[PDB]
C-alpha cells in the first residue's frame, strides 16, 4: 500500500520553479556526477548535449572532454540534469524539501512595514500648501 501521486498542473499556475531559480548544495551535484558516471558514455553524451546547447562556453569544449563545472552551470540546468538523470534512473522523485527557518518571513520584517506605513501616516494626515 503506497500513495498515488496527485494531478500536477503543467499551465494554469506556472512560474514556481521559474521565479525560484535557485543554485543547490555542491554536496547533491558533486556526488550525482558519480550517480551520471554509472550510466553508458553514450548516455552522458546526451546529458552533455543538454547542458552545451544552452552552455555557450561548454558548445565549443569537446563531448569527450567535457567538465560539468555545477558551480559555473546556470541553476535551470541543474534542475533538468536531475529530471535527465532520474528519469534514466527510473526512480521515484523521492526528495521531500523541507523549510528550516522563514529567513525573511519575521516579526522584524513586518515590524519594518508597520514602521514605514507609520513613518507616511506623518505626511498623510498634513495638509499642503495653497501655493498662490
Amino acid at each position: 500500500s503506497m500513495k498515488t501521486a496527485p494531478p500536477a498542473l503543467p499551465t494554469g499556475y506556472d512560474s514556481e520553479e521559474e521565479e525560484e531559480s535557485r543554485p543547490m548544495s555542491y554536496d547533491e551535484k558533486r556526488q550525482l556526477s558519480l550517480d551520471i558516471n554509472k550510466l553508458p558514455g553514450e548516455k552522458l553524451g546526451r546529458v552533455v548535449h543538454i547542458i552545451q546547447a544552452r552552455e555557450p562556453s561548454l558548445r565549443d569544449s569537446n563531448p569527450e572532454e567535457i567538465e560539468i563545472d555545477f558551480e559555473t552551470l546556470k541553476p535551470s540546468t541543474l534542475r533538468e540534469l536531475e529530471r535527465y538523470v532520474l528519469s534514466c534512473l527510473r526512480k521515484k522523485p523521492r526528495k521531500p524539501y523541507t523549510i528550516k527557518k522563514p529567513v525573511g518571513k519575521t516579526k522584524e520584517e513586518l515590524a519594518l512595514e508597520k514602521k514605514r506605513e507609520l513613518e507616511k501616516r506623518l505626511q498623510d494626515v498634513s495638509g499642503q500648501l495653497n501655493s498662490t
